[PDB]
């Protein structure tokens, strides 16, 4: 018996490892094999330069650009099975730059030996689900050795993610406007708009960081433009906030204000879309992104065929953690030990779930919502316990540190849950912080 | 019988064309599905203002900017059977704007009553050939309806062209480089890098002309550099060629000169590759850009499958003039009119096709052979005779213009080879023809 685990990113990472981990407790597992289109696992935390299209022609996949950072608690992710404190030696402070959880991430699965499942370079094509022997046949192009063949297994785990495919929308007079139009998903180095006006178009986790990114590599002003409702935190002096972006000049861009301003370059942080191309309509999860999608039984199973998988397709305020507590659902799924109900009891029980989404009203429900979801999962399983309600605790403080001032809030620290340790305050405040290495941030 | 373009570029339209025109001549033709992934008709030729990924998640065709003109003579494009004098009504100029040849290729197309053929914002996922029924099953993705589905076709004609999937060659700190790194498929607006210093990495027609349009449009500087040898042309005081660019720094880049110099913005103007992602190994054209691919029949009947074709496939010095004499050919094949041979002969043809381009050393030879070609092709045809030679002769000018003075030569003019009438003067010299649309160029 064969699995498929579609991606290596954080999800397909969390899928080796919860297999690794049953073998490892003396368990016989099936085999796996692993695609990945990248060169190196990580996902969206594997940087790169690249935009658009990769040197293989593949769409370019990380969204992530020069000086990231976490942008919630650390202790928030923190793998219950893999500490932090394991795989630095050392306490750390709370918002590590991008580098630093992707050197944590991938300690996790090299300590695990998973590699050797992988084929790097290659792009998942298609997966069709064949009724007559029962299995998935999988289409792939190996980009190393520039051939197409395919493959077949008993059941697929899909783990591609959906913050990749940009959701773009048009403004009217966007080809004839003088300065660059790209989307958050294209935003490498802030450094290319010192001295320069930038609009944001959106108001969510990529509006703010994106600006705070131009402030402080030194853009000359900022304008978010929101939709439906103003981000509302204290901006500096030269940060505007205004409703929406309704024309573009050659040079200019217009608001539903009336006003206007002269305009450098526009980046649009206007989100995703899930996106599977190699995917037909019988296994296509079709979706906005919210806490609950439908058709996936415990968040996961998919309910039109039960032997096909998704991993973290729920937006995100946990995030390692739910992956985590996903696969093991997976895998112990896949390996006989929780039989699935019957497909109008699935139904029925995603019903449930989607009308409790329905009632959430406040930032403080959501998490605690996605929480409650969390902790379902990992009563099932072998996967250990963490205190979850501290967990939400944690993300309430966060949130607070935001209103205050939201571009301090990385300088604030918290205790873990799985080692119970406060972290240090970091030895550099965010604002000054210009170098982004694992390096320099370890030092 | 049933017929599947994939495209609707000059190609696509060409071959749509071709079959309209034997019915109106009073054959019976196949049933045509023409699928087109862009909203609107015209390939390269129609502007979008995105980049990397469309609205849709599919990869974003057009390469083309603004401020783009014909970078050869309109009279070596020319539609044998639709003049320039039948779609204008009056002379004009011999490099016209994008917008201009865009609406002379749309016109031939509207004129035939084509349109009611093709599937536009739908995407080609997939094209297998089953061997049980001797038949492909084209499988797409409508983006209006969102839905996927498949099509039974006899035969498939592929004009999915190959200057859309950037190569993209990585050079040492790009992960470091502070300005923006593109690749001349995602250059838009010359506007954006006025007063700034700009490199261009590539010897080629993109290096040139984005160099030009750059120039032409503000930039402070300009840096070509070449991998193997200088683009030869004076360039204007602000313009230097130097040896390939070895490596980049947070600010500058370095060459095989030695040489150093602050740079604000890298394009890299380094080609396309042949990408098919909808195609196995079975039906799929590897090859390098070049003026004989191998496995094509007359350059256009697929060897392992002789129901499948390519249009457009080959480096272009001619064009729409060649797409139309592949489109003529491949429809007489289709239509039983011209029998193929054997496999074996189709082989020692190609063969001898690749054997004489190996030959070739000057610009003059390769467009004469490519001109030999076309020759080859239109007189197995229905398709108009027209002079090639003296086609031929009008590159030949046209290379002496830009020998010259690169920055001048779209201020000439050229014989119409379909019509026999010298074309006039444009009304405002290319250096000074700021407005780049149809409206202004007409006027
Ligand atoms: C800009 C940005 C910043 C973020 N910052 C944070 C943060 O600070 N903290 C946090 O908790 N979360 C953050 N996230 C959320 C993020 O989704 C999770 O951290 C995590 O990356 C999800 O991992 P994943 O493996 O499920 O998806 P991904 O990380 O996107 O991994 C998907 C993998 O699948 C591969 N893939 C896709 N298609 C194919 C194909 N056809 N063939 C082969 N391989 C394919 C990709 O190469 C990739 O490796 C951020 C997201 C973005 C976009
Ligand atoms: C920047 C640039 C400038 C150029 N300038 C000139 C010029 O001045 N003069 C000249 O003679 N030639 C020029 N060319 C050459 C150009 O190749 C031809 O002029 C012509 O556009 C080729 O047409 P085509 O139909 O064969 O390919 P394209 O014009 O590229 O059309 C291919 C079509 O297929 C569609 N397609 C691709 N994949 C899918 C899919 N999977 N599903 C559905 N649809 C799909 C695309 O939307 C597109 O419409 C230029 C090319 C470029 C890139
Ligand atoms: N580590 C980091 O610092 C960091 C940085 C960036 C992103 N991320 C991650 O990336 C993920 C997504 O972030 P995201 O903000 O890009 O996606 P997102 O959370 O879905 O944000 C969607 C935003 O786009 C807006 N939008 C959609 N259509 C619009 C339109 N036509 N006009 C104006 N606005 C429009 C929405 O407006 P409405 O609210 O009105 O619907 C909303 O504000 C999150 O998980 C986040 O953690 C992390
Ligand atoms: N209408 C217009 O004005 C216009 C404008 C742009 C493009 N186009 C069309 O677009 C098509 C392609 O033009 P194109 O120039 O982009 O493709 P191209 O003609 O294949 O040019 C390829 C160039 O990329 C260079 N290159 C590849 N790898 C490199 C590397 N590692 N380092 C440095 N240079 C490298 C090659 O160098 P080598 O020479 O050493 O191999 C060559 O100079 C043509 O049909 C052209 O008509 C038209
Ligand atoms: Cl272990
Ligand atoms: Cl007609």
């Amino acid at each position: 018996t064969r699995i498929a685990i579609l991606g290596a990113g954080p999800s397909g990472m969390a899928q080796l490892r919860a297999f690794q981990s049953a073998q490892e407790k003396g368990a016989e597992i099936p085999e796996l094999v692993c695609f990945e289109k990248q060169a190196d696992w990580g996902g969206q935390w594997n940087y790169t330069w690249r935009t658009g299209l990769d040197e293989n022609g593949e769409p370019v996949h990380s969204s992530m650009y020069r000086y990231l950072w976490s942008n919630g608690p650390k202790e928030c992710l923190e793998f219950a099975d893999y500490t932090f404190d394991e795989h630095f030696g050392k306490p750390i402070a709370s918002y590590p730059p991008r580098e630093v959880l992707w050197d944590y991430i991938k300690g996790r699965v090299e300590k695990a030996g998973v590699r050797k499942y992988i084929r790097f370079n290659t792009a998942v094509r298609h997966v069709e689900f064949n009724e007559d022997s029962q299995t998935f046949t999988v289409t792939v192009q190996d980009h190393t050795t520039d051939t197409i063949y395919s493959a077949a297994f008993d059941y697929v785990v899909c783990c591609t993610g959906h913050f990749s495919t940009p959701y773009v929308p048009e403004f009217e007079g966007f080809e004839k406007f003088g300065g660059r139009i790209l989307h958050a998903h294209d935003f490498r180095d802030a450094l290319e708009f010192k001295d320069k006006t930038v609009l944001l178009v959106g108001s969510s986790y990529s509006a703010e960081d994106i600006g705070s990114q131009c402030y402080k590599y030194g853009a000359k002003k900022l304008i978010s433009c929101y939709r439906t409702a103003p981000m509302g935190y204290k901006w500096p002096e030269n940060w505007d906030e205004r409703p929406n972006l309704v024309r573009v000049d050659t040079e200019n861009a217009y608001f539903a204000d009336g006003s206007s301003e002269k305009v450098d370059a526009i980046i649009l942080c206007t989100g995703y879309i899930h996106h599977f191309p190699f995917l037909n309509d019988d296994l296509r999860l079709v979706t906005n992104n919210r806490l609950w999608p439908l058709n996936l039984y415990k968040g996961v199973v998919w309910e039109d065929n039960p032997k096909f998988f998704y991993i973290g397709m729920q937006d995100q305020w946990y995030s390692f953690n739910m992956f985590d507590a996903q696969a093991w659902y997976a895998r112990d799924v896949i390996m006989g030990r929780l039989p699935l109900p019957s497909k109008e009891e699935m139904k029925a029980d995603s019903m449930a779930w989607r009308e409790k989404e329905l009632t959430l009203v406040t930032a403080e429900e959501m998490y605690t919502y996605q929480g409650d979801y969390i902790q379902n999962l990992i009563d099932m399983t072998d996967y250990p316990s963490f205190d979850i309600p501290a967990t939400n605790k944690t993300f309430l403080e966060w949130k607070h540190h935001k209103k205050e001032n939201i571009m301090t809030f990385r300088d604030h620290s918290y205790r873990s849950l799985m080692t119970g340790t406060m972290a240090p305050k970091h030895h550099t405040p965010w604002i000054d912080a210009l170098d982004d290495s694992l390096e320099a941030y370890l030092s």
